[PDB]
């Protein structure tokens, strides 16, 4: 009737891993960096570990839903669950992504990110998303904050809270508890709480826009109430400065009204691959190589004394 989900859910002992330091104490719990040392083996695996504070009644069924889907994915551009630990409070264990979320990263390194990294990230995210679509899965929260950085050359999608499965028969998902980030959401999602792989494509467009802007807040001024209307009026996010029309047009197609006329992730991979073979033709970034005499002002007639000889 549907494909059986034969994913393993590993149970891990509290003793076989050491928390080292807190990475993030949000209102969603806290996440530690840690080391997982399975006793059987002779390995040590850098991990991230997530738990929530009291047992919130629903929220403990929420984190186990996240566990369910993180354990059900296996792609190089998607964070997989390593195991759960059933202590007083449940802990999710996953591979450590040392450089944190992409959003922070484009901000903390604006001046040192070239077109090849930007376009290669766009490829990689579309592969991750094309995989989740192959696995009949709808993320419902794609955003630059929810893409983590293993290295600057390798990013993966994460945060599978909110993610939902869809059999062969359904093409859609009707949410109820509407607390989803408004500014990454398709129109159909904001109006009718409909979620499709093509609504993920919209959120992909907004994610790409975040990156090409080195981490700007979309609709930076505007409040969530309005978003529905101005998107309906036909307004969209502006063309980022570094973006050619070629790139910006792909974004805009992710933001069409008719969801079926937006591009498929399998297409976004192709089109961004093509572009990543000649990056500087499609993204113009002042200084696009390396910016390395440490003066900190604006001067184009600076010469070095070693090249200024006896007048
Ligand atoms: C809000 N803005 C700041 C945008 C960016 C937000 C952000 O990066 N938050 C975040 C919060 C907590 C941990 C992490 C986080 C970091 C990290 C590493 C170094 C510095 C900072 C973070 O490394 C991670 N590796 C794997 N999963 C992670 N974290 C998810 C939680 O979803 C997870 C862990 C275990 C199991 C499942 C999932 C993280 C990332």
């Amino acid at each position: 009737g549907e494909a059986p989900n034969q994913a393993l859910l590993r149970i891990l002992k509290e003793t076989e891993f050491k928390k080292i330091k807190v990475l993030g104490s949000g209102a969603f719990g806290t996440v530690y960096k840690g080391l997982w040392i399975p006793e059987g083996e002779k390995v040590k695996i850098p991990v991230a570990i997530k738990e929530l504070r009291a047992t919130s009644p629903k929220a403990n069924k929420e984190i186990l839903d996240e566990a369910y889907v993180m354990a059900s994915v296996d792609n190089p551009h998607v964070c997989r669950l390593l195991g759960i630990c059933l202590t007083s409070t449940v802990q999710l264990i996953t591979q450590l992504m040392p450089f944190g979320c992409l959003l922070d990263y484009v901000r903390e390194h604006k001046d040192n990110i070239g077109s090849q990294y930007l376009l290669n990230w766009c490829v990689q995210i579309a592969k991750g998303m094309n995989y989740l679509e192959d696995r009949r899965l709808v993320h419902r929260d794609l955003a630059a904050r929810n893409v983590l950085v293993k290295t600057p050359q390798h990013v993966k999608i994460t945060d599978f809270g909110l993610a939902k499965l869809l059999g062969a028969e359904e093409k859609e998902y009707h949410a109820e508890g509407g607390k989803v980030p408004i500014k990454w959401m398709a129109l159909e999602s904001i109006l009718h709480r409909i979620y499709t792989h093509q609504s993920d494509v919209w959120s992909y467009g907004v994610t790409v826009w975040e990156l090409m802007t080195f981490g700007s807040k979309p609709y930076d001024g505007i409040p969530a109430s309005e978003i529905s209307s101005i998107l309906e009026k036909g307004e969209r996010l502006p063309q980022p400065p570094i973006c050619t029309i070629d790139v910006y047009m792909i974004m805009v197609k992710c933001w069409m009204i008719d969801a079926d006329s937006r591009p498929k992730f399998r297409e976004l991979i192709i089109e961004f691959s093509k572009m990543a073979r000649d990056p500087q033709r499609y993204l113009v970034i002042q200084g696009d190589e390396r910016m390395h005499l440490m003066d900190e002002e604006d001067m184009d007639d600076v010469v070095d004394a070693d090249e200024y000889l006896i007048p």
